[PDB]
């Protein structure tokens, strides 16, 4: 997929894997009418999901979680700020840490997430699908 413009569902891969200090960038806009969108760092053999993130336009929620062998962990939703409100344009920081991905929108930091998967450099997929269209996604 392209960098600039990628249409959803955005499939890419992260060459090497996920490695500490990596940095995805998207820059996107949630539609209007939009439900939800997600996006997930999974292993593709396994289908696992070290880091998903779920904002819901319907009751306002940033949901983060992992899948890990068919089980969805627990929910962690707690922020100071919601940048995924129907029609906003947004510019999502991820970075993989040592022991915590760390998520900046706008310049502002929106949540941490501490790895579940701790053996994050099997994560060898970017993937953004629902309801948000992608202007930029930096891998
Ligand atoms: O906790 C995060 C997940 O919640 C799922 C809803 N759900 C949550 C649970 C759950 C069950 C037990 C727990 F201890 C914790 C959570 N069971 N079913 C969504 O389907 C699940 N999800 C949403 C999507 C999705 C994919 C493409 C576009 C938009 C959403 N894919 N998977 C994800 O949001």
């Amino acid at each position: 997929p392209p960098t600039f413009n990628p249409p959803v569902p955005y499939f890419g891969r992260l060459q090497g894997g996920l490695t500490a200090r990596r940095t995805i960038i998207i820059k996107g806009y949630v539609p209007p009418t939009g439900k939800s969108f997600a996006i997930n760092f999974k292993v593709g053999s396994s289908g696992d999901i070290a880091l998903h993130i779920n904002p819901r336009m319907g009751n306002g929620t940033v949901v983060r979680n992992s899948l890990l062998n068919g089980s969805w962990g627990s929910e962690e939703k707690k922020i100071t700020h919601n940048p995924f409100g129907p029609g906003q344009f947004f510019d999502l920081s991820i970075r993989c840490g040592l022991d915590r991905f760390k998520v900046y929108a706008n310049g502002q930091h929106l949540f941490d997430f501490a790895h579940r998967l701790s053996a994050f450099q099997r994560v060898d997929t970017l993937e953004i699908q629902g309801d948000v269209t992608l202007s930029y996604v930096q891998i």
